[PDB]
């Protein structure tokens, strides 16, 4: 039977199941004002879905010239097609291949740039922007959103969207490697997976990708989710309170320590973007430091709300288009406020 919402992280993790019930905010409020992210499914049943396909950026996009990230080594491709990113985003046998001859892991950087999202895909910017749930926190002009209100003593965000695409880690030793690294943000974000590319054939790897969730630290419901095989499963998310921030600097000063980095002693680790917590170092945080977090899966459709000041990474287990917009709810202004 269709339900309000459910729970998921043992009761840790709302997950609201209508996107667009005007009665949503009854639910969210409390679990937002304590510092908890919240999932939301459903939200691609409310979009175009063609405006939303790899072949339709290629098709429109294609002849733009961008930058590409090497996942597994952080090495930076200059100067290439986005066609080149786009063509082989499902289709294994299309994709860049390393010198060694395996398909590459690749992160499309900052595209569209900028604050350039709405001038270069105006249809696309309207479909996301009329059917974001929460509308009175995630809109530009909603109610709850202080980013059109706050002086210069608050920092504010970009004008959004802002559109993340990379392609899904494939091997055992891709396990402890992020598509997104270790970070917080000072402004609350919304996180919407548009887009899930599995591939079929050549390069498929179902096998790792059922390992690593039954491996991992998701809940009992979450793998209960993963075996049913109704849905498409994007991206693993781990996020942290922001109450626990130092706490990991502290864990990541001692690690960077351990394997001969040469550190002042006030260093922001988790400024610094550099780090992937893998489970050896997650299980060290809750051992060492007493700290637990929120184990995400985010399936098509799925919004992640992010609250400002929360740290978080993400790790791609197939091909994925994510769209996220920034905003500044009253519950969390205190992290974006310049003084004490
Ligand atoms: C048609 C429509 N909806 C259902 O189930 C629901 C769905 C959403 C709710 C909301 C969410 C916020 N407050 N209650 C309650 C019941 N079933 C058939
Ligand atoms: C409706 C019905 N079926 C689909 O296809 C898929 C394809 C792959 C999965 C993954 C694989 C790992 N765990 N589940 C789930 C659903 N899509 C929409
Ligand atoms: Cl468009
Ligand atoms: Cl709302
Ligand atoms: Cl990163
Ligand atoms: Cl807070
Ligand atoms: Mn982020």
């Amino acid at each position: 039977s269709m339900t309000s919402h459910s729970w998921l992280c043992d009761g840790r993790l709302l997950c609201l199941h209508d996107p667009s019930n005007k009665n949503n905010w009854k639910i969210f409020r409390e679990c937002w004002k304590q510092g908890q992210p919240v999932l939301v499914s459903g939200v691609h049943k409310k979009l175009k879905s063609e405006l939303w396909k790899p072949e339709a950026f290629s098709q429109e996009f294609g002849d733009q010239d961008v930058d590409l990230v090497n996942c597994r080594n952080c090495a930076i491709i200059s100067d290439v097609k986005v066609r080149d990113f786009w063509d082989g985003f499902e289709i294994i046998c299309k994709r860049l291949r390393s010198e060694d001859g395996q398909p590459m892991v690749l992160k499309l950087k900052d595209w569209p740039p900028g604050e350039d999202f709405r001038d270069m895909m105006p249809t696309r910017f309207e479909d996301l922007m009329e059917n974001l749930p929460l509308p009175e926190y995630t809109k530009r002009d909603g109610r709850l959103n202080l980013a059109s209100r706050l002086p210069s003593y608050f920092v504010r965000p970009d004008l959004g969207p802002k559109m993340y695409n990379a392609y899904g880690l494939i091997t055992a030793e891709d396990r402890r490697v992020g598509t997104t690294n270790l970070h917080l943000d000072v402004s609350d974000a919304v996180n919407v997976m548009v887009y899930v590319g599995i591939p079929i054939g050549e390069g498929a790897h179902d096998e790792e990708v059922l390992k690593t969730i039954d491996e991992g630290d998701a809940d009992e419901v979450t793998k209960e989710r993963i075996h049913d095989h109704k849905e498409k499963p994007g991206a693993l998310w781990h996020i942290y309170a922001a109450k626990d921030a130092e706490k990991i600097r502290e864990l990541l000063r001692k690690v960077g320590e351990e394997q001969g980095q040469e550190n002042p002693p006030d260093h922001d680790p988790i400024h610094d973007q550099s780090w992937y917590l893998d489970q050896t170092l997650r299980k060290r945080l809750y051992e060492e430091y007493g700290v637990q977090g929120w184990a995400i899966v985010q399936f098509l459709g799925d919004a992640v709300f992010i609250p400002a000041g929360a740290p978080h990474q993400v790790h791609n287990l197939y091909s994925c288009i994510k769209v996220a917009e920034d905003f500044v709810s009253p519950e969390h202004v205190k992290h974006c406020f310049r003084l004490t």
